Formats: C-alpha cells, sequence, structure tokens
C-alpha cells in the first residue's frame, strides 16, 4: 500500500467553482476560457513503480503527465503554457507547483468522502473543481 492508492482511477468532473476567474488570473484569453468552461473531463490516474500518470480527456484536449514525486518535469498545460513541474505527497494530499514567465500557480488534489477535490491556486484566485468516480 502507498499514499497514491486513494486517488488511483477514473474520475469525471461534477462541479466546478470560480474557475473562469482562475483561469483569468493564470492569464487564459476568452475563447479558450469559453471552452474550458464547457469541458467535463475525465481523469485517470495510474501507478507504475514511482511513476504517477495523471491523464486527463476532454472534448477539447487529451493531456497526459508521468512524474516521480519530487523530481521536475517540463509540462504543456491545457492552455498551452509550457510550464516546469514538481509534484510532492504533503501528507496524504498531492501539490502540483506549476511555474513559468517568473509565475506560479498551485493544484492541490485531496480525497475527501468519495471525491476528489482539486484545488487551483493563481495569487489571490481559488478555484475548486469536484470529480467523483467514473
Ligand atoms: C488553467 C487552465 N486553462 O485551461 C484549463 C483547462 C482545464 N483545466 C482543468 O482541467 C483544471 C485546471 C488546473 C488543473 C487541473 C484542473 C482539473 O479539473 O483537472 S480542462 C480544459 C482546459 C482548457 C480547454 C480544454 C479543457 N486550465
Amino acid at each position: 500500500s502507498h499514499m497514491c492508492d486513494a486517488f488511483v482511477g477514473t474520475w469525471k468532473l461534477v462541479s466546478s467553482e470560480n474557475f473562469d476567474d482562475y483561469m483569468k488570473e493564470v492569464g487564459v484569453g476568452f475563447a479558450t476560457r469559453k471552452v474550458a468552461g464547457m469541458a467535463k473531463p475525465n481523469m485517470i490516474i495510474s501507478v507504475n513503480g514511482d511513476v504517477i500518470t495523471i491523464k486527463s480527456e476532454s472534448t477539447f484536449k487529451n493531456t497526459e503527465i508521468s512524474f516521480i514525486l519530487g523530481q521536475e518535469f517540463d509540462e504543456v498545460t491545457a492552455d498551452d503554457r509550457k510550464v516546469k513541474s514538481t509534484i510532492t505527497l504533503d501528507g496524504g494530499v498531492l501539490v502540483h507547483v506549476q511555474k513559468w514567465d517568473g509565475k506560479s500557480t498551485t493544484i492541490k488534489r485531496k480525497r475527501e468522502d468519495d471525491k476528489l477535490v482539486v484545488e487551483c491556486v493563481m495569487k489571490g484566485v481559488t478555484s475548486t473543481r469536484v470529480y467523483e468516480r467514473a
């Protein structure tokens, strides 16, 4: 058993709070924000040894990242930012820091009841995205 166990599986977006303002703060343009706003992505999380893979699959875009905890990696985000990402475990929370152009955003993923809750913070702006098992 590992702390990442509770995350593994296929998840589907069930609700989104303040996501348009989060995207604004990150610098996402109008057209991408409207398309993002409709999307109900799936998130597929798997583990093979030390390597964690998170796939995001939506009508617009399929993204995938594979990473080792604490090891920086290159990531192209859904909105096409080219960022330097580091994902660590803080207790049972996966903490994902993306850095680009002197800016930084933090995405936290945690299990709460039967949900996987994703808290996205950019400067003062927080968004919450709630996933359920698909
Ligand atoms: C920022 C941004 N710009 O476009 C996006 C973005 C997504 N964002 C997410 O899915 C959120 C946002 C940050 C981490 C993951 C979280 C998730 O629900 O898995 S999904 C999606 C887009 C752009 C258009 C295509 C579909 N994000």
